[PDB]
């Protein structure tokens, strides 16, 4: 059986500039860095997220990875996000039971989500 | 702060094909199924994977393949296991015994399955 999540692998044009967005925003702790290629591997919440240098560059979609982060931290991210001029995606259509989430890219088209939700809450079905 | 993962979304072209997909290798357990195509609401269905909760979106499925991936972990007396498990669905495996397996779905979404930790896989001191 899986035992869980291993780690998460991005690719990213420009590793520093990543890098530097991942630490600021998501309190990213750098474990590692290099080797076959170029990365950094960071812990995110205790998730294994890895970092590799490539011009690899996959077309936006909905597809995405979400942190779980507190309903009355939303404004707060909000304006972390502003500040370092990051791309934001308007409030997004949602339902009873559904809590807020705030979307945003990095600078390699990875769509990032932060939601205040629970899946508890949205088992009213 | 951010205390972790809340989710992962993939958009697949046809949930039918991957949920199955999803169950034959992950175990993975459905617990929550909308969409209503009368009422022009597509479907999606919530799945938990080693505690993981995973969404899936019928949508386009990525035009091209990239090294941006989700790994998974198990052990490394499972991996011939899941090999042939995998190999027993007929989706393309990257050649890449064994310490870690690589496959893509329908919709070119690109998997792992890591044996092996984090610290192991830094014991490089």
């Amino acid at each position: 059986m899986i035992s869980g999540l291993s780690h998460i692998t991005l690719i990213v044009k420009d590793l520093n500039k990543t890098t530097a967005f991942l630490q600021n925003i998501f309190n990213a702790e750098e474990i590692y860095s290099s080797s076959l290629s170029k990365e950094k591997f960071f812990l995110i919440a205790g998730l294994w997220i890895c970092i590799m240098e490539g011009d690899s560059l996959q077309e936006r979609t909905y597809n995405h990875i979400a942190f779980q982060i507190q309903s009355e931290e939303v404004d707060e991210y909000t304006e972390r996000i502003k500040a370092l001029g990051v791309e934001m995606k308007p409030e997004r259509p949602r339902v009873q039971g559904e809590g807020r989430s705030i979307y945003f890219y990095d600078f390699d088209n990875h769509l990032f989500e932060l939601h205040a939700g629970t899946l508890e809450e949205r088992l009213k079905r």
